[PDB]
């Protein structure tokens, strides 16, 4: 299922609607504690979906994502496609944006470690919020190489991370006319998706108890250890689980 989000006239509601639609395009056979469990894997012809993003100036880029883990493989702007420099993207290039006659291989893979190095900035130094997304779209639309890395980090957190965590969704969506620097509470959630997903799956057959704790940071910068599905992050935050079979 194709989905989309328009910055022109965007509101907290319209962003919520978009995130809601993004989550819906992700297939799942089961749910654990009402949280959809993503597929272990899918055939190339079902593995990808597109996210059409339109900035204020009405310029649009299509972002390709792997629906089993919500990872961005690359994006398309007009007749040019852009793929991350990694095996995942190379594989996706065989299925998406195949009519784009210009194919560009970005100089980095899509993980934070690589991107932060290319950007010379870590996530916490990069503003988020709808206006941030607009600007990121612009730099990707015209491919402003020296700013693409940070822009991609804005794109990832505004889509992938937002889909995974309702909290991140709230924070980014509330920032309609201004931006903000992401808290460690947000970064913490982003860094712990695999772990939380794994522990919740184990918990489903381990009396609701985690095998290993997951440490997060709350809004007061204190470390909070998660050990069971009664934790708030499990009850009222995490909106998708990465399959144990799929990293």
């Amino acid at each position: 299922m194709d989905v989309s989000f328009r910055l022109s006239g965007a509101t907290s509601s319209s962003y919520g609607v978009f995130i809601s639609n993004l989550r819906k395009a992700l297939p799942n056979e089961r749910k654990l504690y009402d949280i959809p469990l993503l597929r272990s894997s899918l055939p190339g012809s079902q593995r990808y979906a597109l996210i059409h993003l339109t900035n204020y100036a009405d310029e649009t880029i299509s972002v390709a994502i792997d629906v089993t883990n919500v990872y961005i493989m690359g994006y398309r702007a007009g007749d040019t496609s852009y793929f991350f420099n990694e095996a995942s993207a190379t594989e996706a290039a065989k299925y998406v944006f195949k009519d784009a006659m210009r194919k560009v291989t970005l100089p980095y893979s899509g993980n934070y470690e690589r991107l932060q190095t290319a950007a010379g900035k870590i996530r916490e130094n990069i503003p988020l919020g709808l206006p941030a997304l607009d600007s990121a779209i612009t730099t990707l639309f015209y491919y402003n190489a020296n700013s693409a890395a940070s822009a991609l980090m804005v794109l990832i957190q505004s889509t992938s991370e937002a889909a995974r965590y309702k909290f991140i969704e709230q924070q980014i969506g509330a920032a309609v006319d201004a931006t903000f620097l992401p808290s460690l509470a947000i970064i913490s959630l982003e860094n712990s998706w695999s772990a939380l997903s794994k522990q919740i799956q184990i918990a489903s057959t381990n009396n609701g108890q985690f095998e290993s704790p997951v440490v997060l940071i709350n809004a007061q910068n204190q470390r909070v250890t998660i050990t069971n599905v009664d934790a708030g992050v499990v009850t009222s935050n995490i909106a998708l689980l990465l399959n144990r079979n799929n990293m």
